[PDB]
């Protein structure tokens, strides 16, 4: 069935979306942040990336932007200009620099007034990011199921305290990712082709990386597969509680059938491995510690259980209640 649970998850979803209003202002705040760089640089570009760009952002969202300039001209000194104007114009932050990449992180807004605790991440020419958000993007688009999923994934790994890179657990991302990967490769009927893999694809070469993939949109069948959202969600929690093997396998989207070893990678942290689809040199995992892993699977042991649970009713409530 799932009838009941697919009710309470569009329920949840509507709760903890991004609402129109926020949206909006978070579209001014950035028409502002281009006036800023116009008054310092009148040829750069700002693009925002993440899931503000993909649809895929809750409630109180950060802001992931980045500057986009002429290779040849170097990043630092317009960062360090950019950064100037932005104090000047009443944002508040720190710039940064580790290794040969800068970083603005504003964390205020004191006078054009888009909160008191106004987040936000600038970086330069991080071009991967783009194409990164291009992928979530187009996936989003195809199948209307994709968004609520995320969201409620999102929504449920903040709560089980399992979305801490920082403290050993994992990004929003690396759930993005694992949410993915589930409904391409696992999921049968699939929900999605791996559009890096269509026959369709062209090679598009950034950064050293192939961020080519299949993105007339318009041209592929809709998915074969009809599941609910609830009975989506269900075969999520049920694929990494007790059929994925975190010890052994790799999570990745270069693969026609899913399947890649952490030996072939060389993936001896690798606690936890996610292979990010474009920057395949990147474990998205890890951060993932040890204990961290135990607590990601245990949470997704419990979340099968409850699904799964005989007891009525099912508190179903208690999916998304604190760890
Ligand atoms: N977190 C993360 N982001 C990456 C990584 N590599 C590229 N990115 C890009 O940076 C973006 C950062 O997005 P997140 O902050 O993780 O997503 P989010 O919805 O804002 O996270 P929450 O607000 O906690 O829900 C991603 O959407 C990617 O496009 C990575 O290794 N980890
Ligand atoms: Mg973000």
């Amino acid at each position: 069935s799932h009838k009941e649970f697919t009710k309470f998850c569009y329920e949840v979803y509507n709760e903890i979306k991004i609402s129109d209003k926020e949206f909006k202002e978070k579209r001014a705040a950035l028409d502002t942040l281009r006036l800023c760089l116009k008054r310092i640089s009148p040829d750069a570009e700002l693009v925002a990336f993440g899931s503000l760009e993909s649809g895929l952002a809750l409630k109180n969202s950060d802001m992931d932007l980045c500057v986009l300039m002429d290779s040849r001209v170097q990043s630092d000194t317009i960062a360090l200009q950019f950064y100037e104007e932005l104090i000047a114009e009443g944002f508040e932050g720190k710039f940064l620099q580790r290794a040969r990449i800068p970083i603005i992180k504003l964390t205020s807004d004191t006078k054009n007034g888009f909160g008191a605790s106004f987040q936000c991440d600038i970086g330069f020419n991080n071009r991967l990011a783009i194409h990164n958000t291009l992928l979530l993007s187009s996936y989003t688009k195809l199948d209307a199921r994709l968004k609520p999923m995320v969201l409620l994934v999102k929504h449920w790994a903040k709560r089980k305290q399992i979305n801490s890179p920082y403290f050993g657990t994992l990004s929003s991302y690396g759930y993005v990712l694992m949410v993915l990967y589930y409904l391409i490769h696992v999921i049968k009927p699939p929900v999605f082709p791996n559009l890096l893999l269509s026959p369709l694809k062209q090679e598009k070469i950034v950064d050293g990386f192939d961020v080519g993939f299949d993105d007339k949109l318009e041209d592929i069948p809709p998915s074969q597969n009809y599941s609910s959202l609830g009975s989506l969600l269900h075969g999520f929690f049920r694929f990494y509680a007790y059929k994925f093997e975190p010890r052994e396998k790799v999570v990745t989207f270069r693969r026609p059938d899913g399947y890649l070893t952490k030996q072939e990678k060389g993936w001896t942290r690798y606690i936890l491995a996610i292979e990010d689809p474009f920057e395949i040199s990147h474990n998205v995992g890890r951060t993932v510690s040890s204990s961290g892993l135990y607590r990601i699977r245990g949470e997704f042991m419990a979340a099968s259980r409850l699904l799964n649970s005989r007891s009525y009713p099912i508190p179903y409530d208690s999916l998304f209640e604190e760890a």
